[PDB]
């Protein structure tokens, strides 16, 4: 397991900034966002050629341990080898994962906490800087 | 104030905290090591606080137990801006680059391979972090 961050006062609206390295035999990476391991209000699951998934981002949300339905992308803008920045935010509807290019992914609040305390990084990802602003 | 866990920051690699020290500033503390209980550096500069004021302390904890306490006699940090601290280790010494230039060695008492752990706690809103 990767980079692990908790106490993130993060607010609706204020702004998480991720920067990382996506390994060369990238199968897939996890970005993982809530209160703690147990609630995720987002589990964002890149995945290059794993479970089942080829060039497909899964994301979907844990709640009291529990996981919640996977909710399945078109496009996908991520290539191994490589680095892959991510800005993400949320309000009471949803959260929002934006891409440098313009890419914006919308996953449904489905946790409603007041802030976003824990990150965690996994998989084949390696998270070089984060901002909060 | 924020914690990090899982950093796995070996010898000869660089972590960069940037953050804003609050206008009526007390205090602030960097920890670094394995846990809250294994410090292999904690970094308290204290503008008003224990007594203390335009102090930079260093100390260690290991298994619990605050080591031997020391200190800067500069203090290039002012309450209401941007600070930013670069910790970097060999296994004789951490050294912490400050902003205006100045850098200091604190002994490596601890042993460890590597720093897994930071916690931030104090008068300091962490801005960026960043490792390389
Ligand atoms: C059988 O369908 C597959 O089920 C697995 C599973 O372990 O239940 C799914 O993989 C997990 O997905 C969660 C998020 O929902 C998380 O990413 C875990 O790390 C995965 O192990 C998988 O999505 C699913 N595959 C399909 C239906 O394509
Ligand atoms: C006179 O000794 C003083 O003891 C206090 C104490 O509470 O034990 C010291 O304050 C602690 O310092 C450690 C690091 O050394 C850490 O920062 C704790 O958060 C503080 O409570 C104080 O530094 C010390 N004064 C001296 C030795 O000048």
């Amino acid at each position: 397991c990767g980079l692990v961050a908790s106490n993130l006062n993060l607010k609706p609206g204020e702004c998480l900034r991720v920067r990382g390295e996506v390994a060369p035999d990238a199968k897939s990476f996890v970005l993982n966002l809530g209160k703690d391991s147990n609630n995720l209000c987002l589990h964002f699951n890149p995945r290059f050629n794993a479970h089942g998934d080829a060039n497909t981002i899964v994301c979907n949300s844990k709640d009291g341990g529990a996981w919640g339905t996977e909710q399945r992308e078109a496009v996908f803008p991520f290539q191994p080898g490589s680095v892959a920045e991510v800005c993400i935010t949320f309000d009471q509807a949803n959260l929002t994962v934006k891409l440098p290019d313009g890419y914006e992914f919308k996953f449904p609040n489905r946790l409603n906490l007041e802030a976003i305390n824990y990150m965690a990084a996994d998989g084949d990802f390696k998270i070089k800087c984060v901002a909060f602003d």
